[PDB]
């Protein structure tokens, strides 16, 4: 897609993702239980980005100020004024870290600095994607939407495929702890009260290996150091992953989960996008979650999705951007969201990102906010939207 002549980009917003990261230590055990071999290892703690992950992110901040640029938002080697560029990240290493080499890599020597909360290591309220109402018929609302919406889903050859490649058969799960089929293991959704929805089970080995595997081919490692040299051939990916991006769905993607789950980034975006304009920067760059972008995306009601070149629904340094275009011919303003991404490849290759070889680039669309030909909405349907999705 190009923007049509005629049309000013006025505003930007970013809802980035950090890059590549280890595997959550979180997930630490879960990963020796489900399998008998080796776990490689990674020079990086817990899910702290890694190196590869920062170098990454410089390249995508070096691809978005070319486009800033080119869209006369900036000026190419010059940096903008004071406070042009705005950026806050919450409180984990991971977000923040991301945020430092997107800016420096979009602005190298400027002095545009990163916000954060002053309490690291911890959540910031703002991308923390957690429960926040105690109504305890609404927990449980919550865990019943999500069992409904796994039921949309059919990962039975995810699972017996993830058997397979893991040697499941033979992990301290089946051998100690008697679980031994993926496809018929229990799920069991928990939604307490200030946490983040969670599942316990199949589901969550499902994810958290997966998450690692496709961790493992970003990072680069050897083919034979991804799942062991057996997650390779074809598209077992594609159904692979559909353990992790059904994880994603269970628990976030839910309609009311993600409109509670959702409502610091709704509120967030519904103030610097429209309530406070005026006050807001021309760009603002929140660094967040996956589970932030994928609750966020549903509270908004967005119309289904299809990433090309990723397996994940929400890729590992993608970046959902919100442009307030102001159409000179019609003296009106339109809105033009798009899922700006590094295709598979580009991620495991570390390509230089450039507009020579742009990074990938999906538009999409609010229920509310009805796109037109070249993918433009007007400001006022989006507006509603999230005036409407606040309250
Ligand atoms: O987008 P990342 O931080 O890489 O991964 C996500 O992070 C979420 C917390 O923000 C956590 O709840 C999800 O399980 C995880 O997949």
């Amino acid at each position: 897609q190009t923007v049509p002549e005629g049309y000013q980009l006025q505003q930007v917003l970013m809802m980035s993702r950090a890059n590549l990261r280890a595997p959550l230590a979180n997930n630490g055990s879960v990963l020796e239980q489900s399998t008998p071999n080796k776990w490689p290892e990674w020079d990086v703690p817990g899910g702290q980005l890694t190196t590869k992950g920062g170098v990454l992110e410089v390249y995508m901040g070096h691809y978005m100020r070319e486009w800033l640029a080119e869209q006369g938002m900036v000026k190419s080697g010059e940096c903008p004024p004071p406070y042009t560029v705005y950026a806050y990240a919450n409180s984990l290493q991971r977000t923040v870290a991301t945020a430092q080499f997107f800016i420096t890599g979009a602005f190298p020597g400027c002095d545009i600095p990163v916000h954060h909360q002053e309490k690291m290591g911890t959540m910031d309220p703002t991308f923390n994607p957690v429960i926040t109402d105690d109504s305890a018929a609404f927990s449980e609302q919550a865990v019943a939407a999500m069992e409904k919406e796994l039921s949309k889903l059919q990962l039975t050859d995810s699972y017996q495929l993830l058997e397979k490649i893991v040697n499941y058969k033979d992990s301290p799960a089946c051998k100690e702890k008697q679980q031994c089929s993926l496809v018929d293991g229990k799920n069991t959704f928990s939604a307490k009260y200030q946490q983040e929805p969670g599942v316990s089970g199949p589901l969550k080995v499902g994810n958290s290996l997966v998450d690692a595997f496709t961790l493992q081919y970003y990072e680069g490692f050897p083919m034979d150091q991804v799942a062991w040299g057996e997650i390779k051939s074809d598209q077992q990916w594609k159904v692979l992953s559909k353990l992790k991006n059904g994880y994603q769905d269970s628990l976030f993607t839910s309609p009311e989960v993600a409109r509670n789950v959702a409502k610091p980034l709704v509120s967030y975006i519904d103030k610097a996008l429209v309530t406070d304009r005026t006050s807001a920067p021309k760009i603002t760059v929140l660094v967040g979650h996956d589970s932030n972008i994928a609750s966020l995306l549903t509270a908004l009601d967005f119309k289904p999705y299809q990433l090309h070149d990723q397996n994940e629904r929400t890729p590992i340094g993608g970046k959902i951007v919100f442009q307030r275009w102001h159409d000179s011919k019609a003296n009106r303003d339109l809105m033009k969201i798009e899922y700006v991404y590094q295709s598979a490849e580009q991620l495991r290759n570390a390509d230089a990102l450039t507009l020579q070889a742009p990074a990938q680039r999906v538009t999409l669309e609010l229920s509310g906010c009805p796109i037109d030909a070249d993918g433009f909405c007007p400001m006022d349907k989006f507006d509603s939207v999230l005036n409407e999705a606040v309250k």
